[PDB]
Formats: C-alpha cells, structure tokens, sequence
C-alpha cells in the first residue's frame, strides 16, 4: 500500500542489464527499458528481462511520430513489452494510435506530461496542465510527471486523475521525501542511476525500496 | 540543382527493406530509417543500406528525452547513421545534448518543428515559429517541416533560415507541385508509402524524381 518503485534500466550492455535485474528483482516493483538498452541488444532483451524478474515490463519509447508510424512501433513494441510510453506534444491523434493498438493487445499506455529536466520548462512546462487535461480525456493508464518540480507533480496529477510514473529522483537532484506526500500506492517512483550506477545495485534497490515507506 | 528525394523506409521486414533500397538507388538521395524498421532488424540494418545504396542514411528516431538519455541514444545511433532527428519540443539541452554527440563524430542532426499530421496543430504549431528560431540558435543541420501545410513550410523555412527536410507527400496527401516553389536544391521532399506500397516502388522513385525536376 506504499508507492511503487520502477527501474529505468538505461544501461548499455545486455550482460550488465540482466545482471542488474537479477541483482534488484525482490527490491523494485518494475521495470522501464527505453533505447539506450534496446538499441543495444535489440527487443528481444525484453522478454529476457521479464522472464528473469516476472514483473512489468514498461518500453519507454517516448513515441512521437505520425498516427501512421506510431501504430507501427506500437505493434512491433507491445509484442514484447507490457506498456509503452507516448509523448502527447506531438498531438491527440497520435496518442490514440498507440491507444488503438494496446487496447487490442490488452496493454498499457503510458503518456508523457510535463518533463524533469530543465529543457521541459522551455514549451512542455507551459502547456502540461492541456497535457494532463488530454490524458484525462483519452482515458490513458498512466502519465509521467516530474520528481523535480513537486508542485508540478501535484498539480498534473490532481488535474489528470490518473496514477503517475515519475522520474528525477537521485541522479537529477529530487529527492524522495519532497514527493512522498503526493504519492499513493498507485504511483511508480521510478529510478535510474542512482541504482544502476552504483557498486551495489541490490543495496540501493533495497535502501530506495524502504525510502518509499511512508 | 534541384530538390532532393528522401525515402521514408517504414517497412518492417529486413528482406523487403533491402530489396525496396536496391530498386530505387538510382532515384533516391538519400534514406531515412526509423523505429518501424530498426525495431523490427536492429540497427545493423543501416550499414547494410548504406552499403548498398551508397547514400546518406538518416535515423529518423524522433529523440525526445532528458539530456542524459539523448546523449545514449545519440552515440549508439551515430556509430551506425549518417545524421539523426530529434525533437525540439523537448527542449534546448535535449538538442544539445545529441548535437554535442554529432559534433564529436562529424555527423548531422536535424531537428523537427511543426509536423505534418492533423494532431501537429494542437501542440507544435503554436510553437513552431520559436522551434524554427531555436534551430537557427542552435546551427542544427536541418529542420523537419510539413509538405502537407506549405504556408506553414515556407514561413518556417525562412524564419529559420536551414535546409529543410519535408514529409507529407503522397499518403498524407500532400502535393509536390503545392511546395516546389519553396524548396531548392539543399532542401529534401521526404516520400514513404507512395514509394515503398507500390508494386513498383523503382518506377514510383522515378516519378517522384522527376516531379522534383523545377
Ligand atoms: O521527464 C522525464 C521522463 C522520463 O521518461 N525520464 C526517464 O526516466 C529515467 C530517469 O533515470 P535517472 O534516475 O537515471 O535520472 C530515464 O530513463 C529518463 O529517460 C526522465 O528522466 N524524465
Ligand atoms: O512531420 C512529420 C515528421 C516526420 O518525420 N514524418 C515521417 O516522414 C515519413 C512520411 O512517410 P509517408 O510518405 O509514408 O507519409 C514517415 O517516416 C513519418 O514518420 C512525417 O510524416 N511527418
């Protein structure tokens, strides 16, 4: 009944990566695998990945293409994975073809809001709370929304009404205990670095895992 | 001294793919490979192609993260690609971040502004002209601009004062003779699905040539 934690498994190497999954698999609640793994080791690390933790598998593509070309790495993505991520910046009917494309697949969607890093405050920022409002509307699964901005995170997820994923925690300079209160037993604290980097996955898996006490 | 040719080569079999780029080399000037082919073949794919075409090859993977992320997906990308697009939306670093990985290995990146399909208007468009001037700021390679709105095109194009690459030919409906007068010979006319669904996409890449004629 706490918030959940989500690995953002951004390692380069496929021997590394499994090595990491098994290391965190009894401390982290899922697993988020974006480009910079797959792109190295292909899709198939995928269903490598969860038959070796037997939890959700997210693909964070940032999908952000035409209707047309969503579609298409939708289909290709979610043969694999769980869930995909999708930006709405590039438009409504762009969400909905991946929308389309996971419903029938019976998968989640995930949308992009505002961004943590200080390049979203640039034109996501200013129209994030439209963002949230379109998640809303098109009845997504769950949205990202930043660590690093609280009053951000608060604001799109009341706007929203929908769980959260959200990133910055560690690497980026949010910190556990300015977000916590927001948080409910729907919402992943997802993080990257501060476990994958270290020396000691396990223990940082672990120490995060017990920060989301709350 | 005319407009170029880009082939958008969204197939999904490596086979097909192939034996697409062979067909219309002699017509095409350049390719661009997206998500719906690497996904499906991995990122060996783009060696091939450009083995067998001679031409550059663009990875059209739509880059829309945090810097950090960017930079990743930039160098694995850049070991294999010629140039690569990424987002604007996303922020300034984010642009950055990929441009720092492209300086350092001599390789393009071209940046998307408005784009090409109905949901564009919601989000992109009202920022469009600020993407076009951060493009300028920035010295990208080129920008990504809309065939299918070609007053949108040409005011982007001169505001931004860069070499542009445009989608919306054909499937989208978009027509060449609408945007001829806009473009010169540094500029690409990208072209997909009336290239690569026709049974005979080395007559098709002939045509499509040819209407570039100015
Ligand atoms: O706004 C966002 C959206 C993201 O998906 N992310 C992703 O979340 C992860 C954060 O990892 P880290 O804890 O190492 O900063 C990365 O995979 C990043 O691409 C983010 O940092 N900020
Ligand atoms: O605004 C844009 C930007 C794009 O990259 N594209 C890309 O350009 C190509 C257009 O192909 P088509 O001619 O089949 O519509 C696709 O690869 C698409 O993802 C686009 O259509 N509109």
């Amino acid at each position: 009944h706490m918030p959940k934690l989500m690995l953002a498994l951004d390692v380069l190497d496929r021997d590394r990566a499994l090595k990491i999954v098994e290391d965190v698999k009894d401390y982290v609640d899922a697993i988020k695998v974006g480009y910079p793994l797959v792109l190295s080791t292909g899709t198939e690390i995928i269903k490598e990945i969860k038959k070796l933790c037997n939890k959700e598998v997210i693909a964070d593509f940032k999908v952000a293409d035409i209707p047309a070309t969503n579609e298409k790495i939708a289909k290709i993505t979610l043969k694999y994975a769980d869930g995909i991520i999708v930006h709405g910046f590039v438009g409504e009917d762009s969400v909905k073809a991946v929308q389309d494309v996971a419903k029938k697949l019976n998968k989640k969607v995930i949308m992009v809001t505002e961004m943590s890093h200080p390049g979203a405050v640039q034109f996501l920022q200013p129209i994030a709370d439209k963002l949230s409002e379109m998640a809303k509307k098109l009845k997504v699964d769950a949205i990202v929304a930043p660590s690093t901005r609280p009053e951000r995170l608060k604001e799109i997820k009341e706007i929203a009404e929908l769980p959260v994923i959200t990133p910055g925690v560690g690497a980026q300079g949010g910190k556990i205990e300015d977000i916590l209160n927001i948080l409910d037993e729907n919402d992943y604290v997802i993080v990257g670095r501060a476990i994958y980097q270290s020396q000691n996955p396990k223990e940082e898996a672990k120490k995060y895992k017990e920060m989301l006490n709350k």
